[PDB]
């Protein structure tokens, strides 16, 4: 092999496509365009209210202000890098000395992204969403040999004997719609529903996983660690196709500005949750201290947080410890990380490396381990946030429950109601699909179109994109708008 | 005669980076302040404050406003570098070595240029100032001392024969009726909050050069650098450090000011008008209408009716990508040039116009926007009232806190040294509400002071006063007015 970064920074776009050669300025400015693009979305403003850990109620991180933190710590380790290739006269060798500026950016953006495919309560709308569809669809009867009591309730997707073809379909279809996932819902919003057309680069740095939504199975074991959840669902499976070709991704490869991504996130995903928590007065700055040397057992600790504990001692005491705690803990491992990146860089490149950045035995990650566990412990274990995890969790499956008939509905029919738009036979099931965001309908209108009309796939494919259509809508509220529109539809307020 | 490295400062206030440093030690501090900024508690209280409409989530707050300027800045930026390395003069300005920071600056600049405003924007100013007005009447000590000096603060009101004392009263009165918030931006990111920027990034949140104590006309020949208070009486001594740090003249300005502010004029007309048709207040259609006519191979012809060909994805998204990017496309290489074109005066910081307002056609298509939206959106009565509301709400507020500013020198100090009085139970409660930030701040600027001096008693109300509006100013929108309903007791 080798390592050309042009052959990876592809600043081609899936439509209208900029063509031919273009100037380094020329390539910047596509780039750059990205960032307007997602800077602009709508996407971006709704994480400015997606809860984070706390409820809303300001001085509280959102999805929004963490993807900025995040943002910021990504173009830190992206710049660490592009600084250390430089002192290793390696930037020419690899191709980036006319793609800092990209390389810099695409990282940066990949970040402010990474949450862009959350449902409403987060990790909570997740599991809504796919124990709902489970009730429904059983995705476990469909594992091998059609089950003579197929517990599940869509009559076109049950197994049939004998029609091992289509029996694979629906096994694959059902496993799918129960697999609904942040990232695998992020690259379907960024492609199909918001029709954004980035750059193939930039949408790669959104890829985090690779596994396929409908997998079923082990994973394997030379690909455990980017297979660990789903990447992209059974509809963005063409488009992820395409995405392999376009930045010469091996199957399940993943792109390697991902890794920094990712590594930004672990890092600010861990010092902010413990400030937060402080802020809501949750313990004090001491009582957290105490926790962390306990917890822990001329080390790491001493270094960054001790040493951001005597900083703090001789500004407000909590903000100049979190300040210290913070430097402190990127000056160790955002070196780290760029330093992991470069010395797995062949594997990185060829996007198999099948470890993170900073996922170890290393002292590193260690810390991190360490902030996450005295976060688990002592507040994301706390009564008022646990009881937002619970409401969340009612509203979704509440909304779920009350698009259903949309789904009890025949093909014939739903088809009726799409086409006439107005039922007179369905008057509770015409209001409830003109409830769906036009963005969301049109997209299945549009995939449902570009379907063989008389082949036997055909309705199993379109309940697919029905549900996906249903999910698509209720994965692109925000808390307070799910939890409104439950409020709303249960008639509790007007 | 224009040397950026005597403008883009990477000293600090305090524990000041020393000495010779590399192109990388620079960055790597430029980026310090980037960190410092993006993770301070003003900016996610941003998150927070309204822009235009209530929050009810695809509506723009301080916090996605300021983004949106933060990316027009950017782009000005870099078209300004690059349009002056096509001109070969890079080297020549100083700026070869400072491209990265020039940037960084320019964004940081725009992402706080909304940090010091305080709930409900301009009406939470009107209330405060209306309210200090009110009870300090700066107007009543314009001339020589009134006989009848409708001022209720007997320490503050003019006494006949003593000019020194009655001209620092003047400054006072009318420094605290005049609440501001760039000026308390400023204070916020200085003696607040301690974040110990840059001097160079403290410049460029310094967007107005006349002190909040100013009473009569401006000069003529700094009219527009001075047409709202820039910082307080407290800040004074501070900005004036920052004159030196940065070369100023008095009543000078930062340049790359004049950058962000362009920014602030673009990103802000363009996404009001797409909010409001986000709010249905009218369609896409009518937008476009309302503006042809409001109009009169032109301008208008590229920009808008382009948007609108290319529109006929969603329509309401596919016109304004493309409306938001050909202003652009107009507008900030305007900017870059009028920037450069104009850059001797900027860089001394007198250039007397903004980058925009002008009578050319760019900044008729900038209030065409304004247009649009002053007459069919903030004339929504929604809006209206949500204004009204908040007007009350700060109002209400002040009245609440009175009594703390009710007190004698003697009974308010008593009250911060014992910290809970007896005889006062009240405003022992009152006190304690306020962030222990702020009520550092206060004790702070008063330990500083001349103990015995006759001017002590005015400059502790003063900086009392000061606490009162940190405090106040410093609340998001909605915890303002969770405030002021729990404190009126309408809410448990
Ligand atoms: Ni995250
Ligand atoms: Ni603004």
């Amino acid at each position: 092999a080798q390592i050309d970064f042009r052959k990876k920074i592809n600043w081609h776009r899936r439509y209208r496509s900029p063509q031919g050669v273009k100037t380094e300025h020329e390539i910047l400015r596509i780039f750059e365009s990205d960032r307007g693009r997602i800077i602009n979305s709508p996407a971006i403003r709704r994480l400015q209210q997606k809860t984070q850990v706390f409820p809303l109620e300001a001085a509280v991180r959102t999805r929004l202000t963490h993807s900025m933190e995040v943002q910021q710590v990504g173009r830190y380790i992206a710049k660490e890098i592009l600084s250390r290739l430089k002192e290793l006269k390696l930037l020419e060798a690899y191709g980036l000395d006319e793609l800092t500026g990209p390389f810099e950016s695409i990282v940066e953006m990949s970040c402010l992204m990474h949450d862009i495919g959350n449902p409403p309560f987060g990790h909570f709308g997740e599991a809504a969403i796919n124990d709902w569809f489970r009730q429904r669809l059983h995705p476990e009867d469909a594992e091998s040999q059609p089950l003579t009591d197929d517990r599940c309730s869509v009559a076109a997707l049950r197994l049939r004997d004998g029609e091992e073809p289509l029996n694979e379909l629906r096994r694959k279809i059902r496993q799918d719609l129960c697999h609904f996932e942040g990232n695998a819902q992020g690259i379907r919003l960024v492609h199909t529903l918001m029709r954004m057309n980035l750059t193939w680069a930039q949408v790669g740095g959104i890829l985090k996983y690779t596994r396929p939504a409908w997998w079923r199975g082990e994973t394997p074991e030379t690909h455990h660690y980017l297979m660990k959840k789903p990447g992209y669902y059974l509809s963005e499976e063409a488009y992820i196709a395409r995405l392999r070709k376009e930045l010469n991704l091996a199957l399940y490869s993943r792109f390697p500005l991902t890794w920094i991504m990712e590594a930004a996130d672990d890092i600010s995903y861990c010092v902010a949750d413990l400030e937060d928590a402080v802020e809501k007065r949750i313990f004090t700055v001491e009582q957290l201290y105490h926790h962390l040397h306990e917890a822990w057992g001329g080390s790491l600790f001493s270094l960054v947080v001790e040493n951001a504990w005597e900083k703090s001692r001789s500004r407000s005491t909590e903000d100049q410890f979190f300040m210290y705690l913070r430097v402190n803990t990127l000056n160790k491992l955002v070196p780290y990380a760029a330093q992991r990146f470069i010395d797995n860089l062949p594997a990185i490149f060829a996007g198999t490396f099948n470890h993170a950045l900073l996922e170890d035995a290393s002292e590193c990650s260690d810390l991190l381990k360490l902030y996450k566990n005295v976060a688990v412990k002592h507040v994301f274990s706390h009564p008022d946030v646990e009881r937002l995890e619970l409401q969340g969790y009612r509203v979704i499956s509440g909304l779920l429950e009350i698009y259903r008939p949309l789904l009890s509905l025949s093909l014939s029919d739903f088809t009726e109601l799409v086409e006439k738009e107005r039922v007179k036979r369905f008057p509770i099931e015409s209001r409830l699909f003109h409830k769906l965001s036009t963005r969301h309908r049109l997209a299945y209108v549009e995939a449902v179109s570009k379907l063989p009309s008389d082949s036997p796939e055909f309705p199993l494919w379109e309940y697919y994109y029905r549900c996906r259509l249903l999910q698509d809508y209720i994965s692109g509220m925000t808390d307070l708008y799910a939890w409104d529109e439950y409020r709303r539809l249960m008639a509790v307020e007007q």
